[PDB]
Protein backbone atom coordinates (compact mmCIF):
# COMPACT_ATOMS: atom_id res chain seq x y z
CA UNK A 1 0.00 0.00 0.00
CA UNK A 2 1.23 3.89 -0.92
CA UNK A 3 -0.01 6.80 -3.02
CA UNK A 4 0.75 4.96 -6.22
CA UNK A 5 -0.88 1.89 -5.45
CA UNK A 6 -3.87 3.71 -4.16
CA UNK A 7 -4.31 5.92 -6.91
CA UNK A 8 -4.15 2.87 -9.70
CA UNK A 9 -6.32 0.76 -7.65
CA UNK A 10 -8.85 4.21 -8.60
CA UNK A 11 -8.08 3.95 -12.22
CA UNK A 12 -5.55 7.03 -12.28
CA UNK A 13 -2.20 5.75 -14.49
CA UNK A 14 -0.01 6.84 -11.82
CA UNK A 15 0.95 8.86 -8.51
CA UNK A 16 4.34 10.33 -8.70
CA UNK A 17 6.93 13.19 -7.44
CA UNK A 18 9.14 15.73 -9.74
CA UNK A 19 12.87 15.65 -8.59
CA UNK A 20 16.27 16.99 -8.96
CA UNK A 21 19.52 16.33 -10.26
CA UNK A 22 20.87 17.45 -6.83
CA UNK A 23 19.39 15.57 -4.66
CA UNK A 24 20.45 11.91 -6.63
CA UNK A 25 23.55 11.71 -4.41
CA UNK A 26 21.28 11.61 -1.25
CA UNK A 27 21.17 7.60 -1.47
CA UNK A 28 18.45 7.86 1.75
CA UNK A 29 16.35 10.43 -0.84
CA UNK A 30 16.92 8.41 -3.85
CA UNK A 31 15.37 4.82 -2.00
CA UNK A 32 11.89 6.96 -1.24
CA UNK A 33 11.99 8.54 -4.51
CA UNK A 34 12.37 4.87 -6.11
CA UNK A 35 9.72 3.68 -3.98
CA UNK A 36 6.74 2.41 -6.82
CA UNK A 37 4.53 1.72 -3.87
CA UNK A 38 4.17 5.71 -3.57
CA UNK A 39 5.68 6.70 -6.53
CA UNK A 40 4.48 5.45 -9.89
CA UNK A 41 6.38 8.36 -11.97
CA UNK A 42 8.78 10.91 -12.17
CA UNK A 43 8.85 14.61 -13.40
CA UNK A 44 12.10 16.21 -14.07
CA UNK A 45 12.11 19.37 -12.15
CA UNK A 46 14.70 21.19 -13.85
CA UNK A 47 16.62 19.28 -16.17
CA UNK A 48 14.40 19.37 -19.49
CA UNK A 49 13.80 23.27 -19.48
CA UNK A 50 15.14 25.51 -22.18
CA UNK A 51 18.02 26.64 -19.95
CA UNK A 52 18.92 23.19 -19.20
CA UNK A 53 19.03 21.40 -22.82
CA UNK A 54 19.64 24.38 -24.83
CA UNK A 55 21.47 26.81 -23.10
CA UNK A 56 23.41 28.41 -26.02
CA UNK A 57 21.83 28.70 -29.65
CA UNK A 58 21.39 24.77 -31.13
CA UNK A 59 23.49 23.28 -28.40
CA UNK A 60 21.57 20.18 -27.06
CA UNK A 61 22.49 19.30 -23.29
CA UNK A 62 20.63 16.20 -22.12
CA UNK A 63 22.65 14.42 -19.89
CA UNK A 64 21.21 15.69 -16.80
CA UNK A 65 17.34 15.14 -18.02
CA UNK A 66 18.93 11.32 -19.42
CA UNK A 67 20.39 10.35 -15.30
CA UNK A 68 16.45 11.41 -14.45
CA UNK A 69 14.91 9.51 -17.27
CA UNK A 70 16.97 6.23 -16.51
CA UNK A 71 16.36 6.14 -12.55
CA UNK A 72 12.59 6.29 -14.07
CA UNK A 73 13.50 3.39 -16.23
CA UNK A 74 15.56 1.35 -13.92
CA UNK A 75 12.33 1.85 -11.54
CA UNK A 76 9.59 1.14 -14.02
CA UNK A 77 8.58 4.32 -13.40
CA UNK A 78 6.31 6.57 -16.10
CA UNK A 79 7.94 10.26 -17.24
CA UNK A 80 6.48 13.56 -17.44
CA UNK A 81 8.78 15.60 -19.26
CA UNK A 82 8.48 18.97 -18.65
CA UNK A 83 8.66 21.90 -20.05
CA UNK A 84 9.26 22.94 -24.15
CA UNK A 85 7.65 26.54 -24.36
CA UNK A 86 8.04 28.79 -21.73
CA UNK A 87 8.64 32.35 -20.95
CA UNK A 88 10.46 31.71 -17.65
CA UNK A 89 13.98 29.70 -17.40
CA UNK A 90 14.52 30.65 -20.59
CA UNK A 91 18.50 31.04 -22.36
CA UNK A 92 19.48 35.00 -22.94
CA UNK A 93 19.84 33.73 -26.25
CA UNK A 94 16.19 33.44 -26.92
CA UNK A 95 14.10 36.02 -24.25
CA UNK A 96 16.66 38.89 -25.29
CA UNK A 97 17.31 37.83 -28.80
CA UNK A 98 16.37 40.13 -32.26
CA UNK A 99 13.94 38.14 -33.56
CA UNK A 100 11.43 38.25 -36.70
CA UNK A 101 8.15 35.90 -36.71
CA UNK A 102 9.94 33.56 -39.18
CA UNK A 103 13.34 33.48 -37.60
CA UNK A 104 11.67 32.86 -33.64
CA UNK A 105 9.57 29.84 -35.38
CA UNK A 106 12.50 28.70 -36.57
CA UNK A 107 14.50 28.28 -33.30
CA UNK A 108 11.57 27.43 -31.63
CA UNK A 109 10.51 24.37 -33.91
CA UNK A 110 14.20 23.57 -33.63
CA UNK A 111 14.18 23.72 -29.92
CA UNK A 112 10.90 21.51 -29.76
CA UNK A 113 12.39 18.93 -32.65
CA UNK A 114 15.52 18.12 -30.94
CA UNK A 115 14.37 17.67 -27.45
CA UNK A 116 11.14 16.25 -28.11
CA UNK A 117 13.27 13.81 -30.67
CA UNK A 118 15.40 12.90 -28.32
CA UNK A 119 12.94 11.82 -25.79
CA UNK A 120 10.92 9.93 -28.53
CA UNK A 121 9.27 7.19 -26.51
CA UNK A 122 10.79 8.09 -23.44
CA UNK A 123 8.00 10.39 -21.81
CA UNK A 124 3.97 9.78 -21.05
CA UNK A 125 3.27 13.65 -21.71
CA UNK A 126 5.24 16.80 -22.50
CA UNK A 127 4.26 19.86 -21.31
CA UNK A 128 4.55 21.78 -24.39
CA UNK A 129 3.32 25.10 -23.42
CA UNK A 130 3.75 26.17 -19.64
CA UNK A 131 1.85 29.75 -18.10
CA UNK A 132 1.30 31.49 -21.71
CA UNK A 133 -1.44 33.30 -19.66
CA UNK A 134 -1.16 35.91 -16.97
CA UNK A 135 -3.44 35.96 -14.12
CA UNK A 136 -6.07 38.06 -15.62
CA UNK A 137 -6.63 35.89 -18.76
CA UNK A 138 -4.49 37.95 -21.34
CA UNK A 139 -1.53 36.29 -23.09
CA UNK A 140 1.66 36.96 -21.37
CA UNK A 141 3.88 39.43 -23.05
CA UNK A 142 6.91 36.95 -23.85
CA UNK A 143 8.89 37.06 -26.18
CA UNK A 144 7.27 34.13 -28.47
CA UNK A 145 3.66 36.55 -28.00
CA UNK A 146 5.11 39.63 -28.90
CA UNK A 147 6.76 37.63 -31.76
CA UNK A 148 4.66 35.34 -33.20
CA UNK A 149 1.45 36.00 -31.84
CA UNK A 150 -1.25 33.46 -30.07
CA UNK A 151 -0.48 30.96 -33.32
CA UNK A 152 2.87 30.26 -31.53
CA UNK A 153 0.61 28.05 -28.78
CA UNK A 154 -0.85 25.52 -32.04
CA UNK A 155 2.20 25.87 -33.51
CA UNK A 156 4.07 24.64 -30.78
CA UNK A 157 1.76 21.70 -30.45
CA UNK A 158 2.06 20.67 -33.76
CA UNK A 159 5.89 20.93 -33.66
CA UNK A 160 5.66 18.20 -30.86
CA UNK A 161 3.45 16.11 -32.41
CA UNK A 162 5.12 15.69 -35.87
CA UNK A 163 8.21 14.53 -33.57
CA UNK A 164 7.20 12.27 -31.64
CA UNK A 165 3.00 11.15 -32.21
CA UNK A 166 2.08 9.39 -29.41
CA UNK A 167 3.01 11.05 -26.14
CA UNK A 168 0.28 12.84 -24.69
CA UNK A 169 0.61 16.73 -25.10
CA UNK A 170 0.05 19.32 -22.04
CA UNK A 171 -1.22 22.84 -22.02
CA UNK A 172 0.54 23.47 -18.31
CA UNK A 173 -0.67 26.29 -15.63
CA UNK A 174 -1.19 27.34 -12.26
CA UNK A 175 -4.17 29.21 -10.82
CA UNK A 176 -6.61 27.69 -13.41
CA UNK A 177 -8.07 25.30 -11.04
CA UNK A 178 -10.44 27.42 -9.54
CA UNK A 179 -12.91 29.32 -12.00
CA UNK A 180 -12.14 32.75 -13.07
CA UNK A 181 -10.47 34.76 -15.62
CA UNK A 182 -7.57 32.30 -15.54
CA UNK A 183 -9.05 29.01 -15.96
CA UNK A 184 -11.83 30.69 -18.47
CA UNK A 185 -8.61 31.94 -20.85
CA UNK A 186 -6.84 28.26 -20.04
CA UNK A 187 -10.40 26.73 -21.64
CA UNK A 188 -9.91 29.19 -24.82
CA UNK A 189 -6.60 28.12 -25.25
CA UNK A 190 -7.65 24.33 -25.62
CA UNK A 191 -10.80 25.15 -28.29
CA UNK A 192 -7.80 27.85 -30.01
CA UNK A 193 -5.39 24.49 -30.32
CA UNK A 194 -8.30 22.15 -31.44
CA UNK A 195 -9.77 24.59 -33.67
CA UNK A 196 -6.25 25.86 -35.53
CA UNK A 197 -6.36 21.50 -36.25
CA UNK A 198 -3.35 20.81 -33.82
CA UNK A 199 -3.32 17.74 -31.19
CA UNK A 200 -3.71 18.65 -27.66
CA UNK A 201 -4.03 15.78 -25.32
CA UNK A 202 -4.24 17.19 -21.79
CA UNK A 203 -4.28 20.12 -19.57
CA UNK A 204 -1.93 20.24 -16.46
CA UNK A 205 -3.03 21.95 -13.25
CA UNK A 206 0.30 22.62 -11.50
CA UNK A 207 -1.75 23.08 -7.87
CA UNK A 208 0.42 25.23 -6.43
CA UNK A 209 -2.10 25.49 -3.22
CA UNK A 210 -1.57 27.35 0.58
CA UNK A 211 -2.65 25.72 3.58
CA UNK A 212 -6.12 27.31 4.23
CA UNK A 213 -6.80 28.44 1.31
CA UNK A 214 -7.10 25.35 -1.02
CA UNK A 215 -10.30 25.37 -3.24
CA UNK A 216 -12.48 22.83 -2.29
CA UNK A 217 -12.75 19.10 -3.39
CA UNK A 218 -16.03 20.32 -4.85
CA UNK A 219 -14.66 23.34 -6.46
CA UNK A 220 -11.63 21.45 -8.00
CA UNK A 221 -13.69 18.90 -9.16
CA UNK A 222 -16.03 21.59 -11.23
CA UNK A 223 -13.24 23.20 -12.77
CA UNK A 224 -11.38 19.63 -13.60
CA UNK A 225 -14.79 18.54 -15.44
CA UNK A 226 -14.77 21.87 -17.51
CA UNK A 227 -11.25 20.99 -19.07
CA UNK A 228 -12.31 17.43 -19.68
CA UNK A 229 -15.85 18.20 -21.48
CA UNK A 230 -13.53 20.02 -24.11
CA UNK A 231 -12.06 16.84 -24.67
CA UNK A 232 -8.66 16.54 -22.98
CA UNK A 233 -7.60 14.23 -20.32
CA UNK A 234 -6.24 16.12 -17.02
CA UNK A 235 -3.71 15.91 -14.65
CA UNK A 236 -2.55 17.71 -11.57
CA UNK A 237 1.45 18.65 -12.15
CA UNK A 238 2.93 19.96 -9.65
CA UNK A 239 0.92 19.51 -6.46
CA UNK A 240 2.30 21.40 -3.18
CA UNK A 241 0.42 22.81 -0.35
CA UNK A 242 2.76 25.41 1.56
CA UNK A 243 1.87 26.84 5.09
CA UNK A 244 2.04 29.91 6.68
CA UNK A 245 5.03 29.78 8.88
CA UNK A 246 5.60 28.48 11.56
CA UNK A 247 4.27 24.67 11.06
CA UNK A 248 1.45 24.26 13.98
CA UNK A 249 -0.82 20.62 14.81
CA UNK A 250 -3.91 22.78 13.44
CA UNK A 251 -1.92 23.75 10.18
CA UNK A 252 -0.22 20.20 9.68
CA UNK A 253 -3.88 18.62 10.15
CA UNK A 254 -5.62 21.67 7.72
CA UNK A 255 -2.76 20.60 5.01
CA UNK A 256 -3.96 16.98 5.12
CA UNK A 257 -7.25 17.98 4.59
CA UNK A 258 -6.17 20.10 1.94
CA UNK A 259 -4.46 17.56 0.09
CA UNK A 260 -7.59 14.81 0.83
CA UNK A 261 -9.61 17.05 -0.52
CA UNK A 262 -6.99 17.85 -4.63
CA UNK A 263 -6.48 13.55 -4.22
CA UNK A 264 -10.17 12.91 -3.90
CA UNK A 265 -11.25 15.38 -6.88
CA UNK A 266 -9.01 13.82 -9.43
CA UNK A 267 -10.41 10.34 -7.99
CA UNK A 268 -13.59 11.60 -9.04
CA UNK A 269 -13.10 13.17 -12.52
CA UNK A 270 -13.03 10.62 -15.52
CA UNK A 271 -9.92 11.61 -17.26
CA UNK A 272 -8.25 12.88 -14.30
CA UNK A 273 -5.25 10.73 -15.11
CA UNK A 274 -2.82 11.22 -12.35
CA UNK A 275 -1.58 13.55 -9.59
CA UNK A 276 2.14 14.33 -9.20
CA UNK A 277 3.91 16.68 -5.78
CA UNK A 278 6.35 18.40 -6.51
CA UNK A 279 9.03 16.40 -4.70
CA UNK A 280 8.08 14.60 -1.76
CA UNK A 281 10.28 16.14 1.29
CA UNK A 282 9.81 19.57 2.45
CA UNK A 283 13.66 19.92 2.56
CA UNK A 284 13.54 19.78 -1.25
CA UNK A 285 10.18 21.57 -1.96
CA UNK A 286 9.91 24.56 -4.47
CA UNK A 287 10.07 27.77 -1.82
CA UNK A 288 11.40 30.48 -3.57
CA UNK A 289 11.83 33.91 -1.95
CA UNK A 290 8.55 35.47 -3.24
CA UNK A 291 6.66 33.03 -0.76
CA UNK A 292 9.03 33.65 2.03
CA UNK A 293 6.97 33.19 5.31
CA UNK A 294 5.80 30.14 3.64
CA UNK A 295 6.57 26.60 3.93
CA UNK A 296 6.44 22.77 4.97
CA UNK A 297 4.59 22.37 1.76
CA UNK A 298 4.73 18.46 1.35
CA UNK A 299 3.84 14.95 3.23
CA UNK A 300 7.17 13.83 4.24
CA UNK A 301 8.98 16.63 6.18
CA UNK A 302 12.81 17.95 6.29
CA UNK A 303 13.84 14.59 8.13
CA UNK A 304 11.79 12.15 5.36
CA UNK A 305 9.59 11.26 8.07
CA UNK A 306 5.82 11.39 6.74
CA UNK A 307 3.50 14.03 7.78
CA UNK A 308 -0.35 13.82 8.35
CA UNK A 309 -0.98 15.09 4.64
CA UNK A 310 0.74 11.78 3.76
CA UNK A 311 -3.01 9.95 5.45
CA UNK A 312 -4.76 12.87 3.85
CA UNK A 313 -3.58 11.96 0.25
CA UNK A 314 -4.11 8.15 1.41
CA UNK A 315 -8.02 9.02 2.32
CA UNK A 316 -8.61 11.29 -0.70
CA UNK A 317 -7.35 8.30 -2.89
CA UNK A 318 -9.86 6.29 -0.88
CA UNK A 319 -7.13 4.12 0.76
C1 LIG B 1 3.90 33.95 -37.90
O1 LIG B 1 3.81 32.84 -38.76
C2 LIG B 1 2.72 31.96 -38.44
C3 LIG B 1 2.86 30.72 -39.30
O2 LIG B 1 2.57 31.02 -40.66
C4 LIG B 1 1.38 32.72 -38.52
O3 LIG B 1 0.30 31.86 -38.09
C5 LIG B 1 1.40 34.01 -37.68
O4 LIG B 1 0.27 34.88 -37.96
C6 LIG B 1 2.64 34.84 -37.98
N1 LIG B 1 2.69 36.00 -37.12
C7 LIG B 1 3.21 37.16 -37.55
C8 LIG B 1 3.36 38.18 -36.46
O5 LIG B 1 3.55 37.41 -38.75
Amino acid sequence: AGLNTAAKAKGLKYFGSATDNPELTDSAYVAQLSNTDDFGQITPGNSMKWDATEPSQNSFSFANGDAVVNLANKNGQLMRCHTLVWHSQLPNWVSSGSWTNATLLAAMKNHITNVVTHYKGKCYAWDVVNEALNEDGTFRNSVFYQIIGPAYIPIAFATAAAADPDVKLYYNDYNIEYSGAKATAAQNIVKMIKAYGAKIDGVGLQAHFIVGSTPSQSDLTTVLKGYTALGVEVAYTELDIKMQLPSTAAKLAQQSTDFQGVAAACVSTTGCVGVTIWDWTDKYSWVPSVFQGYGAPLPWDENYVKKPAYDGLMAGLGA
